[PDB]
């Protein structure tokens, strides 16, 4: 079973999540028979995501009474992340898009602008009866993403977005962009993937995570309803409250490099038992992997129970709401992106030269786990801004 | 209020640890205080402990029944140190002596041998009244500590032993030591004949938490207050769990200690406007840190906490599983407290250097935690390894 | 020219060293722009080592009385390995096949038992011609590799043989049980049209993909009476000058790439305007440490070359001498960097992560250090208690 | 020995170098005898400087013509402190304020301005006869130190300077301060006699660790200054990288001390472990580390040394470019001994074990004692980022 801790990611806070990783553990061994090809093809494993979409998985943050899971708790959100990605980081990467969009509608759908409030609603359902797969399309490339109005109201969207994973098999996109106008507004509008306008682009050769399918959308004058756009605040002029959100859609991806840390530690461990006699050498890293894990695990956990206790919690300041999310995020993310890349490379030189053959699991991993640091929010440049910011006042 | 984490040590989990810290909020300002001079002159602050017996504080662990305040919580304990060490590591280290006692003690009232039962329920008794003050005598010198049978039956003690904290003003000393060769720990009264207190503490910190050796000539030891357990060498795992039981609090010292550094630091830095492109690194290094600090303790308190009484299942594994989360909290707190003290102490800059500041007593205070057993960085790793491998 | 130093690898210390790398100035920018492509494909730019082996390059480590450049230095070595690694590390991890071989064999030429003496001088004048191109298989796989005596006929399989692709020749290290009497190692020389002898193209590392590591299967091969070299069989410290010789060269590699990874990382920051305050942090830390690996690389080298030819004095300290420092540095390179590659990429970002983007080609390239003995970190530790410690 | 490497530290380059660490020698025992008193009583060895001045050792760098040991090599220099340091760090971090004023005053000798140039030779022949012994006072506390022009014309000096080692016995000061009048405001720093009035010596040195270096404030209360000892060089806030150069060969040959402790500290842990018979999985890997960081120490440390040294006398081309070409590889060289220096330290501590936590113990005052170089400018580690970071983004 690994590195275990109370309150460090290793049984389910909620029955939801429990129902939750019961469904997985079936996928489990196929995940984990495919990884290889689904890495080196850079495949999104399509038909094992068919497979998991009629099963109601991709419904799993979706309310139970528009027909989901009802898995409302980011901690168990995060340890499903986590058991797949002990298989396939790939894979979890891209079911994180589906997961965290169901909590990031269900808020909509709740606290939401009224207008917006039933088309949430719509979506909710769409994705719990298996036939809607969303996907946030958020980093710009070399050119900002703009939707303009059009001659008759309706709106014409103008941009090209960047490493949206499980694009593959998207059947919308919520695509954040700024819209021009004196005013100079920004905003997520749903926008179908059979809409004229855009390709899907077959880009995507990471060094890792590359059964993830994290291809380019461009969006060359594409038709948006005049009420599918949903203008929130804009550019520069930042809120703290906003953070909030920011962490709910982010901070589950961690337990994927927990994942992989375990996974790498489980492959070294066995290698290890099977030689025998232990080296001094490698007692000491032994005891280093794994005390470097057990910090993992529940400096993760503690981010992610913070966040599940603010999840619904509206009372009281909203910008410190956010801020009060963030910061022990940030702190886990860079917890994280230092250390489970220290394990797996720890794990990795435990086991020897096999563990450098692409073929092999531990290869796939060294170059999978390298994937955390550059994630937004935040990386380290952005995240030493932050953590000193909130350390020193401003 | 520095970082702060959920399921990281901040708040007190149970109503008894709640009343045990409002109880310390009196003392700290007075702690502080004396804290620089208690640490020049390597000097256990006795008339703050007269004070702080006498309004109940060392009967703290000590159950309800028996009049004390009844914390029982692990956490709570942790918690409370932290506090104290805040404003003086020392002491704190010290009160850890009383207050695990009482729960180590508590145990053995409810699940002791039925004879050593009431023992237990006397002493406790005697702690919550304020008339009683347990030390623990470890850690043999250069000859292992012997009790022998006086040719009748009554037992003479014979030994030393050091870095006893608080036997400055001990009433009793729990003494462990090997008599097959069966091993024990005995209660002892200050007040023994052929029992000496060395006033020898001069450690680089931990200055005001007298860790004096006391060295026993034929001290005669009742016949009853023998309690004969095991024995050297063969060990069962399920020992661990007692054995966590006594340590793992003091894990929230050096958290207290990292905070206070970092408390001094920050405010210091606020203090001078800008921030160079050097500090914004590494407070976000510090605070990292002291984040995966608070949350990895917490944890491993949280454990320790959830098999203290849950005695049902395999004794070997409980110990295990108390133990093992104890030694990876410790081997982080080992490296990262000391990371951050070491990193605060940069950020100040020469000042910090002054032996009389309190970052310079905070460096040399932190630095302590290393060394305790269980278990250091060898065992550490051997015993860590060992559970991972197998054998 | 990014991080200089005093020792520290930036300019050759010889003549011939000087016109070594001046060679390979023209071949460099052919180099870079191949080395996705190789790499992609994990494919041996054969065509560029044709031109290098006709321009006199493959003959670099050759005295210059039998034709070659008469590079003698390691540290020229070393440096001129680092150069190539800037532009492609598979290709100088290939070349290092040839460069060291030619060290060695040079060796034996002036040292060797007389008998064996003329065949290196043979190979010597082969390699400098531009006709003989020499890689030792080393590495057993799963059933180790052994001739008999039939004239002898050599059976076994070799793994991770870099250049094999477009070798000649292969020095093979194996055990020896001539249908006899038992039983002492041995390096016959093995020509590459020798029947029986088949070249597994099955080389897929993760990094290092250009070099072309691939496996040698040899089937009844047919070894002459005289190309069996017999050497001891119980370990001998002078065989450590040798080994020490053969391999300390590649650390120039790891430098190379650290080297490479800094320059495209600085240049993107510099090209971005103002610098936020966790990039003046990294970008210190990245240079402080290539210093580190700089000097501590060229001091080994130095050791090294000092007691290459120096041959009085105890043989066993010999080898040790050379041996440690080349550990040292082995253990700080492997560490750093890694480290520095890690960091130069989290200092680009994203961009950096796609498999086409020359940082992650970096990444996976830096890696393969760790893996190569002598020693890793578990033998390398094993080496350096030992001799720190005594026995 | 310990650990050993070629262009690390370990013998000296040149022939004055040879006869200083010679000289040395007898005094070592003596260091390492008096180490644990100097250090709690926190008092200067002024009784051993006396026979070090009179052994001509405080004259080291001082040139020969001038009756000096004339060592001119700043390794040689950094390998002598390391050896003291050996035996006691505070005492070499004093020393260290003479053998650097010889090199600062011998660069000023031959290039400095050529009004100055003999008040300069004058010093240089008071060190050596064992007369001088000059200090340099730079650091200001909490109000910065000003002298201005007394009508007359004369100056008086005005300010408070803060760890000033070896001040205890000191005969001069050399003094960096600012001069504000008119503006412009022009900086300067004029040679003090120990003896000029108005000039108090404070003994208020409670650090942590250097005990023994006697780091004491110096305030000065209108302190007469000659009109002819004032030498005013540039003016603060524009900074010129020319300068960095003297900043280099001023500080750098400290780092020779770090590596004396931490080569210390593992020399007690070896033996200490050596003593203990079968060595346990734990202490392989510790030690291993140990030396590798040693050996990064030396080598690193001893490639920043030669650079200097390269360039001290080397004054074609470009100022700016020789003064980053100098204080670049220091930098880098500082900012892992104050790294490394202390991880050695701390993990010869752990394998030793509670007796080394002894205050008594000469770990507990090696791992105090090597914390005091990451305060030192230049730089500490935010400068050091700073610096470091400007050299390699290009501003």
């Amino acid at each position: 079973p690994g590195v275990l801790a109370d309150n460090g990611l290793c049984e389910p806070k909620t029955p939801a999540g429990r129902r939750l990783l019961d469904l997985l553990e079936r996928y489990l061994p196929a995940l984990e028979a495919e990884s290889r090809d689904n890495d080196r093809e850079a495949t999104l494993p399509v038909h094992l995501f068919d497979r998991m979409r009629k099963e109601g998985v991709l419904g799993a943050t979706v309310p139970e009474d528009l027909g989901g899971l009802g898995v409302h708790s980011l901690h168990d959100v995060a340890l499903a992340l986590a058991r797949i990605a002990g298989r396939d980081a790939g894979v979890a990467l891209a079911l994180h898009m589906q997961f965290s969009r169901g909590l990031t509608l269900d808020f909509e759908w709740r606290h939401g602008a009224p207008s917006t409030r039933p088309l949430a609603e719509d979506l909710l359902r769409q994705m719990g009866a298996g036939e809607a797969v969303i996907c946030g399309a958020v980093k710009d490339v070399r050119g900002t993403t703009v939707l303009t109005r059009a001659t008759d109201g309706s709106y014409r969207l103008n941009g090209r977005k960047t490493l949206v994973s499980m694009a593959g098999i998207a059947t919308h996109y919520v695509v954040s962009t700024r819209l021009e106008e004196a005013p100079v507004r920004l905003a997520a509008p749903v926008v179908a993937r059979t809409t004229p306008g855009l390709t899907v682009l077959d880009n995507w050769d990471g060094m890792g995570m590359r059964s993830s399918g994290s291809v380019d959308i461009v969006f060359d004058g594409c038709p948006v309803d005049r009420d599918r756009v949903l203008p929130r605040g804009e550019p520069g002029v930042r809120d703290d409250a906003a953070l909030a959100g920011q962490t709910v859609s982010s901070i589950a991806m961690l337990g994927i490099y927990v994942g992989i840390a375990e996974a790498a530690r489980r492959i070294a461990l066995t290698e290890l038992r099977r030689r025998g006699g232990a080296p001094a050498g490698v007692r000491t890293t032994v005891a280093e992997i794994d005390a470097r894990l057990f910090a993992l695990h529940t400096a993760v956990a503690s981010a992610l129970t913070t966040a599940d206790r603010l999840a619904d919690d509206l009372s009281g300041d909203l910008a410190a709401r956010g801020r009060a999310m963030m910061t022990p995020f940030q702190y886990a993310k860079l917890l994280v992106n230092r250390h489970s890349v220290g394990v797996v490379d720890d794990c990795l030189m435990l086991v020897g030269g096999a563990g450098y053959s692409n073929s092999h699991p531990l290869a796939r991993l060294y170059r999978d786990v390298r994937a955390g640091g550059f994630m937004h929010p935040y990386n380290f440049t952005d995240g030493v801004d932050y953590l000193s910011e909130v350390a020193l006042g401003r």
